[PDB]
């Protein structure tokens, strides 16, 4: 048996079938499979074939479709050929090998992804602009070098732009929101050129969504996380956008309550995709800035505070020792006490000094216990 059958085989069915390469792998598995169990003393050959499983089609396509796009040329032809174009794109991005998009979509400083954004600023046809952020979508799931290419390319701003200008869209509103919310959810890189373009002004659009809404009911809450997206690698007090937006309009209850029903689910909404050296908590990042200033703190009202101390005690108290969150919420209650008047309200206080009392007897020989206990013995403030 020859010791590339297995790419061989892949990319003959891929070619000829026109199937995934998910599909492909098993649809070998099957027939060499079955063959290796039906019909005995074949299995020296056939295990071997299965064995073998762990320029090419796919690959010059993308070659084709990244020079013809980036010719912009294609602003001056029929709308269906650029749609079949992108729809072609989205399947080879979505169905083919990895590797082969990954090695595409790099080449030559990322000269496709490059042109296939300056060429997004320049469509304007919604079904080509929608198939454009699909297949940007598609990149992103990828590699997170493409999402730093694109978060340092003018994608965002005029991703930005394009929602607050064409907000009768609620599909490409959906759509942009997702893909900002995913390029933004690396928090690597951060362009000021694109917070004159994304700033407090954008910040209060979204908020303005997510607070009032507009004309499904699913464009407020991916506004919410695209807000997490933005603000978890914004600044931290007073040079943050975001919180600056809160602070010129703290009347957000719609908003404080997503973000206590957000802080009750505990999972995160903006961890989407697994790349290396993982970005922090969104939700916990996000109340941290918030009760990282009281203008800010204050957008929670007399019940939704003792709601989230509430909360935020009862996760405290719920997490075991080692885990990488009880650290976070231990520094939210350490900024809800600074930022907050605890001392006035005393609510859920009794069992937070037993918690305090039960975390410093902790006899975890962890390291993650013991940034916990030095940040609960920072927080004992009489």
């Amino acid at each position: 048996v020859p010791r590339t059958i297995g790419a061989e085989l892949m990319e003959l069915v891929r070619r000829n079938t026109g199937l995934s390469h998910e599909l492909c792998r098993v649809a070998i598995g099957i027939i060499v499979g079955h063959i290796q169990a039906s019909v005995p003393a074949s299995s020296p050959v056939m295990e071997q074939v299965l064995l073998s499983l762990v320029v090419c089609h796919d690959q010059q396509r993308l070659e084709v479709i990244f020079a013809d796009l980036a010719r912009s040329w294609a602003l001056y032809e029929d709308e269906g050929v650029i749609r079949c174009y992108l729809e072609e794109l989205l399947h080879i991005l979505t169905d083919a090998d990895p590797e082969v998009c990954k090695k595409m979509c790099k080449r030559n400083e990322f000269e496709s992804v490059l042109a296939l954004v300056a060429y997004y600023q320049m469509e304007h046809r919604a079904s080509l602009r929608l198939l454009l952020l699909k297949c940007f979508g598609a990149m992103c799931s990828l590699d997170a070098a493409i999402i730093s290419t694109l978060v340092s390319s003018v994608l965002p701003v005029e991703l930005a732009r394009d929602m607050q200008t064409d907000t009768q869209d609620h599909q490409k509103l959906c759509y942009s929101a997702l893909i900002l919310a995913m390029v933004f959810s690396m928090g690597e890189a951060v362009p000021y050129a694109h917070y004159e373009h994304l700033g407090t002004p954008f910040a209060q659009f979204l908020l303005n969504i997510v607070e009032d809404g507009l004309p499904t009911e699913q464009l407020p809450d991916l506004c919410v996380n695209l807000l997490l997206a933005l603000n978890l690698h914004l600044p931290a007090a007073d040079q943050n956008v975001i919180m600056a937006a809160l602070s010129k309009h703290a009347n957000v209850k719609i908003f404080s309550e997503k973000l206590l029903l957000l802080l009750n689910r505990g999972d995160d909404p903006v961890r989407i995709f697994k790349h290396e050296p993982q970005p922090p908590h969104s939700v916990l990042k996000f109340l941290q800035d918030v009760f990282g200033s009281p203008a800010t703190a204050a957008i929670f009202y007399h019940t939704d505070m003792m709601a989230l101390i509430d909360i935020t005690v009862r996760h405290i108290a719920d997490l075991s020792p080692g885990d990488k969150l009880r650290m976070e919420y231990l520094s939210l209650m350490h900024a809800i006490v600074r930022t907050t008047p605890y001392l006035q309200h005393r609510h859920r206080l009794p069992d937070l000094q037993a918690i305090l009392r039960r975390i410093l007897n902790e006899e975890e020989t962890s390291p993650q216990c013991q940034m916990d206990r030095m940040i609960v013995r920072e927080m004992c403030k009489e």
